[PDB]
């Protein structure tokens, strides 16, 4: 099922970025003609209303959560974490820290946790704010609110 | 069920975008909790192998795009374009133009035709390469490649 990124403020304003295969729906023969291609020919899906250009629905999206003052982290479905994603994980975790929002992480395990740790992320997020339940970070982030 | 642009090298090569809902899966309990943070708090739904960080990503694609001698836009599904999205889509037409890659345009109809002829794209895509048929499109493509 690939990888998977979503980010949501609201339960109605998800923005997602994947690399899944079954994100497009294409037909056997159409994927022999892809393929054929042999990268040659590159297939753009648009679906669902297009308002604005990919460079200002992503300014949009960095408008809107300029504002947010806390971040959960979920990291559950991870099962590898490689070094450069590690780097930009650790980056936000940092600017978190300098623009005042609160950052909660839940379910880190195995490698993910291991590479999390030898950044020391816990100089950044206290073991209090690491959960293995989604919806009890979620609930404890709003709460702390103010 | 919102927006996604999908764009494809190959049937296992696929990149996504969405605002689509469903990308991410919340109990209703974590939606009445992520929607009480008003805005607030910020959920990062993370999934499957994550190797590098969304810039690097980003210009990774991009490197393995500067080699399509072919783009075939798919518009079937997109029921309305917006101003911005029409001149992203025209300067996307003009860049293939000017780099050297073959346009193919499927099933404009509607505002969106509309939109797209108000945009002088006759200019560079001929009507011999609009299509109905999105595997007639790409098996055109593949063929007119060499």
């Amino acid at each position: 099922s690939g990888s998977k990124i979503s980010m949501a403020l609201q339960s109605k304003a998800v923005k997602s970025i994947s690399d899944a295969d079954d994100e497009i729906l294409l037909s056997a023969n159409e994927k022999r003609w892809l393929d054929e291609g042999n990268g040659r020919v590159l297939l753009f899906q648009l679906s669902g209303p297009m308002i604005f250009g990919v460079a200002k629905a992503i300014a949009r999206e960095h408008n809107a959560i300029q504002e947010c003052a806390a971040i959960v982290f979920d990291l559950s479905d991870v099962p590898h974490l490689g070094v450069d994603a590690s780097l930009a994980l650790e980056n936000a975790i940092e600017e978190a820290a300098e623009k005042g929002r609160a950052v909660y992480i839940v379910g880190a395990t195995g490698q993910t946790k291991r590479r999390l740790e030898k950044l020391q992320v816990f100089r950044f997020v206290p073991e209090s704010n690491c959960y293995d339940d989604r919806s009890e970070a979620l609930k404890d982030a709003v709460l702390a609110l103010g």
